[PDB]
């Protein structure tokens, strides 16, 4: 079954009711202490989730989750440069995966995502650009007869990791590499064999940000009506995305405001110029407040819903501890963790609320 639409993507997110992430899982990155050698694709497992299944996809999708995003990690499984040979037993569990939501009917993005070897630094842009080049021509020779739904998202937040302009937007030197690498993924991609001319493609600004320095010097193409900006948004901060000191449990007015003018941002830079986007992370974590987060997922929801941009929920399956708490599903037990979330959701989107596979009231 090798048919492709051919459409444009913003016909294409019109389709998109809303997204889940598999995090923590092929993203997972443990080469400090697992041998890859002897355990080719133990990663998936070795930030602690559950072995992939296709009925955690089945789970979602009874609850009108349409689009999920697979965040690869193939550091760890990469052959010595210059060919950087993808290992083929990974290569297959990757491919298996992608089949779960797939062969259902649901949208997939496949990306690559905690690389040591894209980062934005000028320095090693060159090698970064073959190894990004050799990484990309094997995922679109291995999904090159998959149709439409399958979406390739060229890199995840490319950024300079471990400076001060890592997670504020990014300087004129990180900007420049995003660019150029984007492009080579673009034109990596393009120029392969099967539907891969058609294929809709995701792009990043610097880290991803919602933020006004990445947005305003990210290139877009102008002749591609099937490329995409992909824009992750753990807005408000305080409220969504700290782990540390300053995190708060409740959605509260200064909380809506910086989400407002967040939404804005990606309204103007986006939605009114044309250019298709897809918030491909975002997500607020468990601080033992299902209701406020209940409130804060159907507004944002509904907000973005009226400028036409779907979302997408970053689920790493941590759901208690010191880590970011962003699970949704239990995958053990295939039940929904937090069913006034997903009821969220549902009726933020304009669809008919029906929460399936709920975990008891204790
Ligand atoms: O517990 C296993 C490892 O967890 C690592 O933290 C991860 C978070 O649990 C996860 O929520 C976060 O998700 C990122 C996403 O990957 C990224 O694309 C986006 O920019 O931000 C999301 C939210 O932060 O990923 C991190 C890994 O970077 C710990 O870092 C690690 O020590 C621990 O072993």
């Amino acid at each position: 079954s090798n048919a492709i639409r051919d459409i444009s993507s913003i016909e294409l997110i019109k389709e998109m009711r809303f997204g889940w992430n598999l995090g923590n899982t092929l993203d997972a990155e443990c080469t400090s202490w697992m041998d890859y050698e002897k355990n080719p694709i133990g990663s998936e497992t070795c930030w602690g989730n559950v072995k992939t299944n296709e009925d955690i996809f089945k789970t979602l999708m009874d609850n009108q989750f349409n689009v999920f995003r697979i965040p690869t990690t193939w550091t760890g499984h990469i052959g010595e440069a210059p060919e950087y040979k993808i290992n083929e037993q990974w290569m297959k569990r990757v491919h298996e995966i992608v089949d779960y939501p797939y062969k259902n009917g649901a949208f997939v993005i496949l990306n690559i995502h905690h690389e040591t070897w894209n980062h934005a630094f000028a320095e090693t842009v060159d090698e970064a650009k073959v190894e990004l080049a050799q990484v990309w021509k094997q995922i679109a020779e291995e999904f090159k007869g998959y149709g439409e739904r399958l979406i390739f998202e060229g890199q995840n937040a490319p950024r300079k990791n471990g400076t001060p302009v890592e997670w504020n937007g990014g300087d004129k030197e990180g900007w420049d590499v995003v660019n150029a690498m984007n492009a080579v993924f673009l034109e990596t991609v393009r120029s392969s064999g099967g539907n891969n001319a058609k294929r809709h493609l995701m792009i990043p600004p610097y880290a991803a940000a919602c933020n006004e320095n990445s947005f305003k010097n990210f290139d877009f193409p102008e002749d591609d009506d099937k490329v995409i900006a992909s824009v992750h948004a753990y807005s408000p901060y305080n409220f969504a995305l700290n782990n540390g000191e300053g995190a708060v449990d409740k959605f509260d007015a200064s909380g809506k405001n910086e989400l407002d003018w967040n939404i804005n941002l990606m309204k103007k830079r986006f939605v009114d110029q044309g250019i298709p986007m897809i918030l491909g992370e975002y997500g607020a974590m468990n601080r033992d407040n299902e209701e406020e987060r209940a409130a804060w997922a159907e507004y944002y929801m509904e907000k973005i819903t009226a400028l036409g941009v779907p979302q997408v929920w970053w689920d790493n399956g941590v759901f208690e501890g010191e880590g970011e708490r962003f699970g949704l599903i239990d995958r053990k037990n295939l039940k929904i963790v937090y069913p006034s979330i997903v009821a969220a959701l549902q009726k933020g989107r304009g669809l008919e609320v029906n929460v399936l596979h709920a975990i008891e009231t204790e």
